């Protein structure tokens, strides 16, 4: 019933261990009411290890890198006074995790009172009780100040996790004495600027002063610049209850006002909070779990599951007004006709996540894909031919590579009626790019194996879209070019097995065709981004069949996969060639299904996600969080990859718009998308006795794992809708059609699935 209570929003909120936020937020909500720690923070604005909090920001990005995105509109409660633009140091309040409470839709904290004037502001007796909650587009605040205090709220419009580009504030005092503030914030993250409009109203009478770029605190009711803000001052009589309501719109201030009225009306703070909690319980309730003591003796695995399901519904964010409109990259307002438009993409990192969303919430997935299509269609409509990074985006956003694979994923899964797909296509083609004349002749990018395999997958994705558009010859060409990276860059005998077997591996190759020297296990060798050749070797997951053949045959692949996971030396951390910390080879644990050893896939799925494993690689060159260098743990570390702890992931292991969380959910369900852009999922090791996915029409997918335990993680046999089942993959249609997939589990590896019908490969389809 109350799934919300199982979510721990503090998981991954410490230091460099996930870069997630405890922010109050609704499912796929635009408004993200995040506490802000000081002097340290994680990328979202909050580091669990800190002991001071300034205030609450209203925009954000989940699990991203750099110094984080969003972080706009900082609201700081204070008993102090200002005569100039506030020093950010004066915002700091002591806090304790003992006086802090948060969950789906809400966050509460007891803040140490602060008082004084300007730079003399410091600790003062009493507590500012802070409560926030969130609706899709709105953040609501309720504060209690110590009796006798002159309550104040600073609205700081300079604050951003990366870069403030411009901001404005306009002040209105209404007949009842309450104040409304409105304007725009323009920020930047990674590739692009974005603009959001806001309205914020007090629920009690207030006076107001504003500041602009000259740091002067004045009575003027308008500011427009870069560093701007407002300071609200309330009557001491209202100390016991100070309320604020903030609403965001990518469209305009007037739309934000309309949204606030529709979304919040005259509802109380508690009602808004309760409603979002009910919305989370509906969302999380899409998956119902029965977890025995055998498999989850502490109850922590179930809590881990629902925490990560919660994280799965964060990005992309709802970027649609209550009037069914959105802002295009052309800078204009358009209709989201008969669907909700979502925006905020990090597709280079997160592309596999959508394949999972597809089987948990089909309708949400469809709207996401339709949105992605509109985004590229809008780019094309500008007629500039420019890439997406040259426009101002409607919400904070990241990057768009692999978009063709995501759209292809929906098409392959049987989704249709994607309006404006024909418009999206040429823009998707520009995103993917073309090999140069010389690259077309030789079949690859010289010295750049990474860019080559990436284009391979992009072109496969594009070939699916092309056929859907009736562009038959173009799809053929795309498929031909998509086969090149496997064929031309898999160097025969790059690694030699213990028995002499010659194993082909992804290797940089020169323009003239000679192979370039590389260490296949070295982080970022050969021009690679955030990985090794062993890891990028499996990248072209749309053609495992051709890859197996290029590697030197079935036995070569089988032995390569075992070497990949250090099976010959299970107690040597240096033998672990797979990385758990990054998304590059996320699919690797499930590739044993393709080499005739499904039991090893089962072992690794259960181990990585629910046990301690050997970890050799971090997600970046070095980390101050753990002894590390050259992209590795130095020494390799035996540890849990996922923890029910503020240190939630491995150090450096960013969640990346909920990707790592989504893969945890997929591992638990036991169905993993090795081939994004296909309709298939690979069978892993389902964690729970019973997992039921209920769809909107009342039908349900049910996967059972009879006798599953911490020790019994191997499949012994299986049935599908009552009949003997021996494949290690299942089609999307089977899942959403509401099948009953029943596994019998055991403590020893079995030969179940060793006679599987072949999974999808482009070359053999
Ligand atoms: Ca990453």
């Amino acid at each position: 019933a109350d799934y919300a209570s199982l979510v721990d929003v503090f998981v991954g909120t410490e230091g460099d261990f996930g870069n997630d936020m405890p922010a109050a937020q609704a499912p796929n909500g635009l408004a993200k009411v995040n506490p802000r720690t000081t002097p340290g923070r994680n990328n979202t604005g909050y580091d669990y290890a800190q002991s001071k909090i300034s205030g609450f920001t209203h925009t954000n990005l989940d699990g991203v890198g750099g110094s984080g995105g969003g972080g706009d509109l900082l609201v700081v409660p204070t008993s102090g006074s200002y005569t100039a633009r506030p020093g950010t140091g004066t915002y700091a309040h002591p806090f304790s995790h003992d006086d802090e409470d948060a969950g789906p839709g809400f966050y509460s904290v007891g803040l140490g009172n602060v008082a004084g004037t300007d730079g003399a502001i410091t600790g003062a007796p009493g507590t500012i009780e802070a409560e926030v909650a969130a609706a899709t587009r709105s953040g609501v605040h309720r504060y209690a100040f110590p009796a006798g205090s002159t309550p104040s709220l600073v609205v700081d419009l300079e604050t951003n996790n990366t870069s403030r580009r411009s901001s404005s504030v306009q002040v209105e005092t209404r007949a009842d004495g309450t104040v409304e503030l409105s304007g725009q914030v323009t920020g930047y993250f990674y590739n692009a600027a974005y603009t959001l409009y806001y309205t914020a109203r007090t629920l009690q009478p207030a006076t107001v002063q504003t500041w602009g770029d000259d740091d002067r605190l004045v009575d003027a009711t308008a500011q427009d610049g870069v560093d701007t803000g407002a300071i609200l001052t309330f009557d001491p009589a209202d100390a016991g209850e100070i309320g604020l309501q903030v609403t965001l719109s990518p469209v305009s201030v007037e739309q934000a006002r309309i949204d606030q009225q529709v979304e919040l009306g005259d509802l109380s703070f508690d009602a808004i909070r309760d409603r979002t909690r009910a919305e989370w319980n509906a969302t999380l309730g899409r998956v119902a779990i029965d977890a025995s003591t055998a498999t989850d003796p502490t109850g922590e695995l179930q809590r881990l599951f629902y925490t990560h399901l919660y994280r799965m519904f964060a990005m992309p964010m709802n970027a649609t007004s209550t009037s069914g409109t959105y802002r295009g990259v052309d800078g204009a307002v358009h209709a989201a006709q008969g669907f909700t438009y979502y925006d905020s993409w990090a597709t280079w990192d997160d592309f596999r996540k959508f394949s999972v969303i597809a089987y948990i919430d089909p309708a949400l997935y469809r709207d996401m894909v339709q949105s992605l299509v509109y985004l590229f269609a809008d780019a094309e409509a500008t007629g500039t031919g420019g890439g997406l990074g040259g426009f101002v985006h409607s919400v904070p956003t990241v990057r768009w590579e692999r978009s063709s694979v995501v759209v292809a994923d929906a098409i392959a899964k049987g989704f249709d009626g994607f309006d404006r797909l024909d418009e999206a296509y040429p823009a998707l083609q520009r995103l993917v790019g073309q090999y140069s004349a010389d690259e077309l002749r030789r079949g690859y990018v010289a010295g750049n194996p990474g860019a080559s395999v990436q284009r391979g997958y992009d072109q496969y994705g594009l070939s699916v879209i092309a056929d859907e558009l009736g562009l038959t010859e173009e799809a053929e060409t795309l498929r031909e070019q998509a086969s090149w990276p496997i064929e031309k860059l898999t160097k025969p005998g790059a690694w030699t097995a213990a028995d002499g077997t010659q194993v082909g591996l992804l290797t940089p190759r020169a323009a003239d065709g000679s192979w370039q020297s590389a260490d296949h296990a070295k982080f970022e060798a050969a021009g690679l981004y955030q990985g090794t050749l062993w890891q990028y070797h499996w990248y072209d997951a749309y053609d495992m069949d051709a890859l197996v053949e290029a590697m030197g045959g079935h036995e070569a692949a089988r032995l390569g996969m075992r070497h990949m996971f250090g099976e010959h030396a299970p107690d040597d951390g240096k033998a672990m060639l797979h990385s758990n910390a990054n998304e590059i080879d996320l699919q690797a644990p499930y590739l044993f299904n393709y080499t005739g050893e499904p039991s090893l896939t089962q072992k690794w799925a259960r181990a990585i996600y629910t046990k301690e494993t050997w970890n050799r690689y971090i997600a970046t060159g070095s980390s101050s969080a753990v002894p590390s260098g050259g992209g590795e743990f130095t020494p390799p570390l035996k540890t849990k990859v996922y923890r029910l702890d503020p240190r939630g992931m491995l150090p450096t292991m960013d969640n990346d718009a909920g990707t790592m969380s989504t893969m945890f959910v997929a591992a638990a369900v036991g169905l993993f998308p090795v081939t994004a852009g296909s309709s298939q999922f690979q069978v892993g090791s389902p964690f729970f006795d019973s997992t039921t996915i209920t769809y909107d029409d009342g039908s349900a997918f049910t996967v059972t794992a009879d006798g599953v335990s911490e020790d019994a993680f191997y499949v012994q046999s299986a049935t599908l809708d009552g009949a003997t089942f021996g494949n290690t993959w299942v089609d999307y249609a089977t899942v959403v059609g509401g099948a009953d997939l029943a596994f019998r589990m055991g403590e020893q590896p079995s030969d179940w699935g060793t006679d599987t019908a072949p999974a999808f490969s482009m070359s053999t389809a």
